[PDB]
RNA sequence: UUGCGACGCGAAAGCUAGCCAGAUGAUUGUCCCACUAGCCCAACAAGCUAGAACGGGACCGGUUGUUCCCCCAACCGUAGCCUAGGGAGGCAUGCGUGACUGGUAACGGUCAGGUGUGAAGCCCUCCCGACAAUGUAGCCCGAACCGCAAGGUUGAAGCUGAAUCCGUGAGGAGGAAGCAACUUCACCAGUGUCAGGUGAUAGGGAACUAGGCUUGAGGGUAUGGUGAGCACAUGCGAAGUGAUGUCAGAAGCCUCGUCACAGACCAACAGGCCAAAGACACUGAUAGGCCUGAGCCAAAACGGCAAAUGGAUAGGCUACAUCGCUCGCUCGUCGGUGUACGGGGACGUCAAUCCAUCGGGGCACAGUCACCACCUAACCCCUCGUGUCAUCUGGUUGGAACGCGGUAAGCCCGUAUCCUCGCCUUGAACACUCAAGGCAGGCAAACCGUAAGGAAUGCUGAUGGGGGUGCGGGUAUGGGAUGCAGGAGAAAGCGAAUGCCGGUCUGUAAUGGACCGGAUAGGGGUUGAGGAGACAAUCCAACAUCACCCCGCCCGAAAGGGAGCAGACUUCCUGCUGGUCUCUCUUUGCGAGAUAGCCUGUAGAACCUCUUGAAUGGAGACAAGGCAAAUGGCAGUGGAACAAACCACUGGUGCGGUCACCAACCAAACGGCCGUGAGGUAAAGAGGCUGCAAGUGCGUAUCGCAAAGGCGUUCGCGCCGGUUCCUCUUGAAAGAGGGGCUUUGAGAGGCCUGAGCCGGAUGUGGGGAAACUCACAAGUCCGGUUCUUAGGGGGCGGGGAUGGCAGUAAUGCCUCCCUGCUACCCGGC
DNA sequence: GGGTTGGCCGAGCGGA
């Protein structure tokens, strides 16, 4: 099945990108009218459910007996006249960042219609988009919001005046008119979704089809902020909804102000007064955990000490469970902690960042070593530890080595 | 489950505490006199010894008084003893292992030799003994060239040290002879050589470690301690007061300075220098090398200035206190602080050395800080006194984990005695009949298991098994954690108590203490302990908690076993019990909260059927920000040369809108209007049936959480919390604000283990001068307390599952569960 | 603005 299913679902997707390459919409609707009523759509639309861990709805089906899966893309088949998306339960999820953070859960087969306008919305939320937003789209890391930040921000390629801006409403705030009004997909499915209460008011508009919902809603700032005209002056980057602009003075990123907040008035959103500041290169601003400053003619973007501090709160609770573990198991957790630190700050200037933050978690290890055996020396625990392992004493592991990664031998690509 | 630890006793023996009294040694540099000793052997004295004998004078050495010098002052002394520490024996004991032996067995006794332990409650003698082990973060060494290996030559931190010389002497000056680790790297302004130097390191060394007492008593005095442990919203508790803090973390500490680890380092880059920078050559004039820096000056190149903001200082094997990045307590070296530390002189002081306030990181076995009450007196001050310390001896009161004692109910074994006793299958004969065999059961264990124990095999299989009782032999063994009550048995104690039971007074939070009263044993005979008696002649006496025989009574049939109050400790049996936790359902709070159904309108061009009627059926091009009830698992083109597989490219599927059709049906023009064809043909309405829209179902099925109250009360409420939900904020388990509530039951099921702490009575050791602290199973014992829900594995007995193997079958056997026991092992304290 | 390696004082009694 499935090595033809994605294939023609994407050939479809790409016939719905060519339509709006050109003005065409009608195409557009007629493809997505198609690719909905299509039995390949709906077995892809099953397999996304099947593949995040489905559990208890309000709406129980299963997943399992490898039969209903066709049972429930035959009663998808028939199902968009008589369709009515039963309500959410509200489950929480025990974040180990400090809350049950709550999601609420649809029905298996509201988010079963969800995955299939969501590969319905996917190829004119990639075309009709900004080009420098790059939130939650297409082969877009975190990482390219930076390079843009480089190749906005180079040797004199701003002029030294950047707003922090943010955007309050904490659900989808959007007004459902809006939303009703322009977007491509059938009015009917949509109108039905917001009518129900859509997604659970804890939501943070960053559930499959919401982070195409919120991109799509934010895709006409970078058109109407080339109302302005100058060389390199206003460029905006934007990552899913915390942007930042930049300019080449403290008024005009305030008629920026005025624009946005214009532009965000037809839809339900503002931007804060607290969240948002203007400030110079270099005096900083935070963006995705990286700390962009100056400093005299550089760029320098680091790691800022808010996703260093993060990182530290990690480790230090990663051993304050891990209290009386065997050793393996210290290096097993500690290990893929560190290397997911280190290929997310790979890119970036982070290697003196990343001396310091091999020396910190150094002094956890060593802490743990020696609460570990109480009365019993020093040179013990350096030697029982701690391996020579090559050039350098002090590498932490036993036994072919079992041993910590250091954060500061991750290679940084230009 | 910790080497032992329970309980009574100290009859006796040996450790041990308090007190009393004696004896002995000692009371710690040298000399001179003072006093006394062997002192006139002439009481003169010149001369001999010892001196807490507690005197004075003058001197030696050591340490402190901040490096060196010269004074001065205080203190210490080469003596005796004790302990830590070391060595060597015996001795005792724990666990094995072989050899022998008792006994019917259960179970023992004895030697050997293998390994432990001998102690903070628990071995004896001897020797070395304040010298040493032992340890170390700072300091010092850790070379210098001859050269075959490092062999030697020398050096060498340093150790030990004669000869000599001075002084009455303590001592002072020299250091011949001897001993001694020295191993491996890196940097020097390119490379190589040679010279001249610096920094890690194996080890070595210095330094300390390396003790204590030898003058007491009173009074004042704290820099020295204590005032529980826990939780915290409230508190429990006999056990200060009040703040403040709990993981987004107080106090303390390690770092570091706004880009906030080694006041890092190397590379890059930028600015400057230099002529290969101690020489001798090679190479390089510019990247050739070096300096400085994510700050600045520099420049022959000596290096300096500030380093977030202030601020301080000279010189320490000094003493005390703290700290060196977090368990408590005692220590060793080294380093930083803080307080205290005579007179003069010389040398000369400051380096990013240190302190303090902010600020960035961190570190976390929860305390901290202030006050109050009390304890102790080292030091100092004051008063009084002449001793003090160690050991041995004797007395006396005590104690114990050391020494002594107790078999009895439990269990094992033997003995007599009463009761019970199979099961199958076949040949069954006279019908119970009986056989033959296997089972079930009784005995050995080869072998396995560290271990509980089990099992091959063999042996027996009513000639034998099992249960009950009465005896006799053996062995029961030692932990506070949930009490209590009853029974079996009950050592020591008492023929009148140390116990018991009443009574009186009194103390603690609780255990306690003193005193008065009361009960409490069949007989005889015997030995004849032991005292009597002028005596050994009397030659006795019955109790010596009763040594041994018969009757009174019980029990047993017998042998006999028993029988007065308490009756400790360990056991065994029976009953009633406690506590806390996990899971499941229930009920209540907060939030969410539907589909099917029922109903009222709506739409159906893209859903059907039917009735209809200018009112039908099948198909093309063009478009498409209008819509939809099968749909793209569709089709076409091309690549394969079209062909077989696979791959590129195109497609709006339908309704609607516009041109444009094909089938099927005709208004008008037309000879009495019989006939004709050029020409015209797109609705409405009823049934279901799908959707929509509201309502009812319904605050319901169901889902996610949660069940926590206290205090003031002025009775209205308020504050502190808890719980659910919403909102702001934060990277974040933190916070801010708001709404509600402030709240029930049952079910089975675990589990009894530990941490301590306080008081009292006793012991021991480290620290301390002492209070007091840290330990000895919470020291132990009793008493009072909170807290932890209290760990895995294995085995043996019973009832089932009970699928198979073996099976004529009895049934066992590998596999599951329920249930009883188990210290049987590895934790753990 | 990338590239390397540091950190370790010992004894004893008793515990979370
Ligand atoms: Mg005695
Ligand atoms: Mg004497
Ligand atoms: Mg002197
Ligand atoms: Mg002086
Ligand atoms: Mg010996
Ligand atoms: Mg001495
Ligand atoms: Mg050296
Ligand atoms: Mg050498
Ligand atoms: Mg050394
Ligand atoms: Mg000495
Ligand atoms: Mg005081
Ligand atoms: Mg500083
Ligand atoms: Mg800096
Ligand atoms: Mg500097
Ligand atoms: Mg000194
Ligand atoms: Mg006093
Ligand atoms: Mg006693
Ligand atoms: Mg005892
Ligand atoms: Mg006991
Ligand atoms: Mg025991
Ligand atoms: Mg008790
Ligand atoms: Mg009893
Ligand atoms: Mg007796
Ligand atoms: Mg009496
Ligand atoms: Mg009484
Ligand atoms: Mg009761
Ligand atoms: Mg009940
Ligand atoms: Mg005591
Ligand atoms: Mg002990
Ligand atoms: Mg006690
Ligand atoms: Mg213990
Ligand atoms: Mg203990
Ligand atoms: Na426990």
């Amino acid at each position: 099945d499935w090595a033809k299913a994605n294939r023609e679902v994407k050939r479809l997707q790409v016939r719905i990108a060519k339509a709006v390459k050109e003005g065409r919409w009608g195409k557009v609707k007629a493809l997505q009218w198609l690719l909905t009523h299509s039995f390949y759509g709906k077995a892809l639309a099953v397999k996304r459910v099947t593949d995040n861990s489905g559990s208890k709805t309000p709406g129980v089906d299963g997943i399992t007996w490898s039969t209903q899966e066709q049972k429930a893309q035959a009663i998808k088949s028939l199902r968009r006249r008589g369709y009515k998306p039963q309500p959410l339960r509200r489950v929480y999820i025990p974040k180990a960042s400090g809350k049950q953070r709550p999601l609420g859960i649809p029905t298996t087969k509201d988010r079963a219609m969800q995955a299939l306008y969501a590969l319905a919305l996917e190829p004119v939320a990639e075309t009709t988009a900004d080009r420098n937003s790059y939130g939650f789209r297409q082969g877009r890391c975190t990482a390219d919001a930076a390079g843009q930040c480089f190749t906005v921000l180079g040797r004199s390629d701003c002029a030294k005046y950047i707003l922090d801006a943010d955007i309050t409403g904490c659900f989808d705030n959007i007004s459902h008119e809006w939303l009703l009004d322009n977007i491509p997909l059938d009015k009917e499915v949509l109108r039905k979704w917001l009518k129900s209460g859509f997604v659970w008011k804890q939501q943070l508009f960053p559930g499959v089809i919401s982070p195409m919902l919120a991109n799509m809603t934010l895709d006409g700032m970078e058109e109407l902020l080339k109302k302005h005209l100058r060389k390199q002056k206003v460029n905006l980057i934007r990552y899913a909804d915390d942007f930042v602009v930049t300019g080449e003075s403290k008024e005009t990123l305030e008629k920026v102000t005025t624009v946005i907040q214009e532009f965000l008035k037809e839809r339900g959103l503002t931007l804060s007064e607290e969240k948002t500041k203007v400030v110079h290169i270099e005096e900083g601003f935070d963006f995705l955990g990286w700390n962009i400053r100056k400093y005299g003619e550089k760029l320098l973007i680091k790691p800022a000490k808010k996703n260093i501090k993060a990182f530290h709160k990690k480790i230090r609770d990663a051993l304050k469970e891990l209290r009386t573990a065997t050793q393996e198991a210290v290096i097993d957790t500690l290990n893929p902690i560190i290397k997911g630190w280190a290929n997310y700050h790979r890119n970036q200037v982070s290697k003196r960042i990343f001396n310091r933050a091999d020396d910190n978690i150094w002094h956890k290890l060593w802490r743990w070593a020696k609460r570990r055996h109480p009365n019993k020396p020093a040179r013990w625990t350096k030697n029982k530890y701690f391996i020579k392992i090559g050039n350098r004493h002090w590498v932490f592991g036993t036994w072919r080595s079992r041993y910590l990664i250091k954060a500061g031998d991750t290679r940084i690509q230009r």
